[PDB]
């Protein structure tokens, strides 16, 4: 198997090649591609001519469209996982050195941060936090009383809990997105260190603000303008300048710079309709060296001789961070814009730091005087992925035997950014969306000219199968302009699709909910599913008795009078299946939030979840079908397994088992006559019960009352910009659609000729406008029960890779004391 890997210089083929010479990978062999600039390697990438590079993260949105289309892979986690046993890893990477007497990083067992480090060939030690960071003035030399260095176990909103506000905290004790003060209404969203955002404080009675969950990150790399502490202008005094830019696509020489001063109005440029970005900065800044720039006096400055003159390569002698600073050093610049990682000491006594705020300050001062920060790079190949396995397979089993990937005496940054720790197999879930995350994506589609105008009065619905673009096609074609149709594999794409501002609604079960509202997305209207009050539909806003959501109960036999809720442990159980809401995830998370995290075995007694292990207690008292009994077909999430689903866990309980968990529903529409089958023919629905929380047992006809949890309807969602449009629309189409609706012969919103439950389940009897509370939207959603049983009432209680991508890492301040 052979890796091709692209380099874009002289230099970074010659890394490569010694790479091939000395890292022996066995059964893979890496291969070097030449090419004259990053955009020939992305291209010869595209062609199947290279199988890998590594991208600068302002380049990812760009190289994901026409005509490259390449993605993410691999990369290092730019979260505070990167952090995770971060000690071990930097105590490898100091090893490698080979340096004499060089600082060793000291970690534990569990590969955290000794609380004290020390210099072994210099007898200094100081403290550490649990970052590894240095706790200022705690350094001490040899001989002397050392600083006491503490552990510090506990979080910072946990360690806030031990004082006595009261700061809620999830269970692994960071703090919570939204922060509500009980003595008054008051309720703000804080940065998970513990600051208020501004603009988030919400008196009591007001809709709160939809906090966004927040992951710090340790060690930061920021743009930064270097200049020469001789010259005298300011930020404001930037136009007309010279310029030394490591690149025309990095976020480090060009993207950040942008944003900033189009921030500050500085550049005129009347967006990207008009005229491309870099025709408006060519009239901006008087002859540069921007490697890449296709504007001529943008590439006056560089060094680079014919044919490599201002190319993204390294053969061009001013090209990349510490090209830039050359340009800057040889006078060929006023002002170099690169990032952080090429300022040291030894230029702070010439060189200092051009602030936007029209200040100049010292190179340390950068966390303070900087353009942003800047997310680390990322391996990248065909979106096709054809050779990720392999890319991964060398780059993994190059970093296990300690292959010089991240360092080279021929330069800096060649082939990866020497900062890099160690790679990682990116989800094959992530692409650009998810990797620059939701903020990011967006500032990088809007710089580019791709961000959607957004219409108010039409509404984009997303479809998750072919069915459901037919039946949306038919909807937008007797519409007026009101509904256009978008396409997506599932509902979590369509979700995806509305974030990235391709869609603009779409309907969600329950299921999906939580990831939803965590990204900021909210309810617009919902399936009203209450089939003997037509009220709530026929007049928008009239009083609802019932919504006709499920309960989930627990259904048990009447005559079986010794089953209780408290002594369900050890009896028999019938689930419709695994995921299922009223089956599996309220009864399982009640039981673990009252007993120990042990539904598999360590509750039950024999059972019958199907979608569990096949050889498992919670598969004994599943049964096939006897049409083909030769294969299994138990526990199988299908109609093979005779127990799953309501009919299947309801002739579960009537055959096997003890205690049901169901929907409400299933013992009406199976007892009293209503099931022609063999089983249940003679069943009463008086004949059962239902088991309450206090213990309690009740008539099947109490499930409102003696009930396990409420089910929230399914929702549909948009962005909240849209709310009310969409509100307003799908109202106007109800009324011409919906089940009364004054054109129903033309097309129906609830039924369909080209399938069952597309768009909206069919059995729903209108839409009715979300009714938004002054409260939590997780709690306004889903009922306060429904939030602390199943998720604890935090938004910490499930990750996905789009809830990161939904997470805001940020960065520090400064100082690093404790
Ligand atoms: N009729 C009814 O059942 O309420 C419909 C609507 N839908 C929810 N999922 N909710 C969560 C709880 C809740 O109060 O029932 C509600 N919260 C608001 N703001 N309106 C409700
Ligand atoms: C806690 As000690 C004496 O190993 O620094
Ligand atoms: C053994 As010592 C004085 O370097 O902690
Ligand atoms: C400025 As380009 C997308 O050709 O690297």
């Amino acid at each position: 198997k052979q890796v091709r890997w692209c380099a874009i210089s002289d230099l970074e083929q010659k890394k490569c090649n010694d790479l091939v010479g000395s890292c022996n990978v066995p059964d893979i062999t890496l291969v070097c591609v030449l090419r004259s600039s990053t955009e020939d390697c992305m291209t010869a990438i595209k062609d199947g001519q290279a199988d890998a590079m590594f991208l600068d993260s302002g380049e990812v949105y760009e190289a994901s469209k026409d005509p490259y289309n390449l993605k993410p892979i691999i990369a290092e986690p730019y979260s505070s996982n990167r952090d995770l046993q971060k000690c071990l890893k930097e105590r490898q990477q100091a090893l490698a050195k080979k340096m004499i007497g060089h600082y060793i990083p000291q970690c534990d067992e569990k590969g955290n941060y000794q609380p004290q480090q020390c210099h072994g060939s210099t007898g200094h030690c100081w403290c550490v936090n649990a970052m590894g960071e240095k706790i200022s003035g705690t350094n001490t030399p040899p001989g002397q009383t050392r600083a006491t260095c503490e552990r510090h176990e506990l979080p910072k909103c946990l360690k806030e809990r031990q004082v006595a506000f009261v700061p809620q905290c999830d269970e692994k004790g960071n703090y919570e997105p939204q922060q509500f003060h009980g003595s008054t209404g008051y309720s703000w969203c804080v940065n998970a260190i513990g600051e208020e955002i501004a603009g988030t404080k919400t008196p009591p009675g007001k809709i709160p603000a939809t906090c966004q969950k927040h992951d710090l990150v340790t060690t930061c790399h920021y743009a930064v303008a270097m200049v020469k502490k001789s010259s005298a202008f300011q930020f404001n005094q930037l136009k007309g300048k010279r310029s030394c830019h490591s690149g025309v696509s990095k976020t480090d020489g060009w993207k950040a710079l942008v944003t900033v001063l189009v921030e500050k109005k500085l550049l005129s440029w009347d967006g990207p309709a008009k005229e491309s970005i870099q025709r408006a900065m060519s009239k901006f800044f008087s002859v540069s060296c921007i490697p890449g720039a296709t504007q001529t006096n943008l590439c006056k400055q560089c060094k680079g001789e014919e044919g490599k003159n201002c190319k993204n390569s390294h053969d061009e002698p001013y090209y990349g961070n510490y090209g830039a600073f050359r340009c800057l050093k040889e006078d060929m610049g006023d002002v170099a814009f690169l990032r952080s990682t090429a300022l040291s000491d030894e230029h702070s006594e010439v060189y200092e730091l051009l602030c936007p705020d029209n200040t100049r300050k010292p190179l340390n001062k950068y966390k303070e005087c900087n353009l942003g920060t800047v997310p680390a790079g990322t391996v990248v190949t065909r979106k096709i992925s054809d050779k990720t396995e392999d890319i991964n397979n060398f780059l993994m089993e190059a970093q296990k035997r300690q292959c010089k990937l991240f360092s080279s005496a021929h330069g800096k940054d060649l082939m990866f950014d020497d900062s890099t720790l160690q790679l990682a197999l990116l989800s094959s879930e992530v692409d650009a969306f998810l990797y620059l995350g939701v903020k990011l994506f967006h500032a990088m589609k809007a710089l580019t000219g791709d961000a959607h105008l957004p219409s108010k009065n039409k509404v984009r619905w997303c479809t998750i199968n072919k069915l459901e673009k037919m039946k949306c096609d038919d909807w937008s074609a007797v519409s007026g302009g009101a509904i256009a149709c978008t396409e997506a594999s599932c509902p979590k794409g369509c979700v995806k699709q509305i974030l990235k501002g391709e869609a603009d609604a779409v309907k969600l079960e329950v299921q999906y909910m939580y990831e939803a509202l965590m990204c900021g997305l909210l309810p617009a209207v919902e399936e009203y599913h209450n089939k003997d009050d037509f009220g709530p539909c026929k007049t928008p806003g009239s009083p609802i008795t019932d919504f006709g959501t499920l309960r989930a109960v627990a259904l048990v036999k009447k005559s079986n009078k010794d089953i209780n809720w408290n002594n369900i442990k050890g009896k028999k159980s019938c689930h419709t299946g695994v995921g299922d809401i009223a089956g599996w995830v309220i009864p399982v998370s009640l039981i673990r939030r009252q007993n120990d995290n042990s539904d598999i075995d360590s509750f039950f007694g024999e059972s019958c979840a199907p979608g569990s292990d096949t050889k498992s207690n919670l598969c004994k008292l599943c049964i096939g079908d006897p049409k083909n009994s030769a294969a299994n077909t138990k526990c199988s999430l299908s109609d093979k397994e005779a127990y799953y689903g309501n009919q299947g866990a309801f002739r579960c309980l009537v055959e096997k088992g003890d205690v049901a968990f169901v929907p409400h529903t299933v013992v009406f529409e199976n007892t009293d006559g209503k099931n022609p089958a063999v089983w249940a023919k003679n069943l009463k629905s008086e004949d059962f019960e239902l088991l309450c929380l206090d213990g309690s047992r009740a008539p099947v006809s109490n499930y409102k009352s003696c009930k396990l949890s409420g089910i929230p309807p399914p929702a549909i969602v948009t962005r909240e910009e849209s709310i009310s449009d969409v509100v307003r629309i799908v109202a106007n189409q109800q009324s011409l659609y919906g089940r009364k609706g004054f054109e129903k012969d033309m097309f129906q919103l609830f039924s369909s000729n080209k399938g069952n439950n597309l768009l909206f389940n069919d059995n729903t009897q209108c839409l009715i406008t979300f009714d938004r509370q002054p409260k939590d939207i997780m709690e306004d959603y889903f009922g306060k029960p429904y939030y602390t049983t199943v998720y604890g009432a935090s938004r910490s209680a499930m990750s996905s890779e789009l809830i990161s991508a939904c997470t805001i890492k940020h960065c520090s301040n400064s100082l690093e004391v404790l």
